[PDB]
């Protein structure tokens, strides 16, 4: 999968499990067409997201369900979600991991672009 | 106001100054209606967002324009912008401070609740 | 105060408060003298920490105790204390921000530097 | 290895390549003994670092030197270098890893903690 996206927890320092990932590319025009989805696994990773031939260039949104998770473990949170928005280009780089880390009331995300 | 947002720049390790930012409210149902907007001051601060009045309840979104704060900078950075989603509660905390700290490829947010 | 130190929680939401916060100068050689101390207020910053006669250029070392701070608040956290350590150049900035976000097995820092 | 180093770059968005390491434990007492070291492999990864016989119970110290890595790669950053103290315990995880996110200005680190 050229886009990958991994979820730790800051609050109980595991990977975060089970948490539900959605993707987004945004159509022209204009709204946000599902595009990918899956479940991180137990090393907090979600693997085989999407195919080179499936990722296209566009805008796309990572919608990283953080109430949910939180919730499962006994926690109700601050945010909604956790989101990240980012345009992929063809000039850009190969692969594209979007790595996260939660908190109750705090997320940070990274991109991590390589080859 | 009983919303703040501040800002911070993890690269320069500056204020965020002039950074532009939206607030939504999700009006039932179900979109994102413009509920208050601004630039944060050179303390990267951005007050008198709102008031007491019109903060009702409700899920809120905060869109910061990452993107071309850093364009202004000279940066080209990986997102689009940072957005924070999360639930107003009037049994919840009277005063909600956003903070934000950006990089060109990362960017954090935390709440900061109180009384 | 050229120096500041300011604190946040991102398990509960809120400033730091009466955190303990000890800078340290590494006198020429080579160990670290105790330079200022103090605690943070309830806006999670920690005011009057030095003066400008007493700031000179040097390492400083920003030790902020989060063991003790979690403990009080009935965690018993990941790390020992959080540590910044950096260069005090009077070419550089007039005034430096360090700013801490605290989670139980985490923690960001970042420097803030002004005029 | 029971301990394990994962460091990213959020200034260039790629895992931070080819940085310094060390290890220390505090020897009772009262100083900071050279325990392990190594370099961060192209995933940013340090694996080996140690093993289970060397890895007794104690307080380890993560010199993460953040500093040479940003000046290869043409910046003068703002810390010396990224710290991370902690007790390692027995009846505590098998396997500790800690992530750090650097940037200029700023830095962050979390700990992942499992069997
Ligand atoms: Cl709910
Ligand atoms: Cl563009
Ligand atoms: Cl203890
Ligand atoms: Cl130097």
């Amino acid at each position: 999968s050229p886009l990958m996206v991994k979820v730790l927890d800051a609050v109980r320092g595991s990977p975060a499990i089970n948490v539900a990932v959605h993707v987004f590319r945004k159509a022209a025009d204009d709204t946000w067409e599902p595009f990918a989805s899956g479940k991180t696994s137990e090393s907090g990773e979600l693997h085989g997201l999407t195919t080179e031939e499936e990722f296209v260039e566009g805008i796309y949104k990572v919608e990283i369900d953080t109430k949910s998770y939180w919730k499962a473990l006994g926690i109700s949170p601050f945010h909604e979600h956790a989101e990240v928005v980012f345009t992929a280009n063809d000039s850009g780089p190969r692969r594209y991991t979007i790595a996260a880390l939660l908190s109750a009331y705090s997320y940070s995300t990274t991109a991590v672009v390589t080859n």
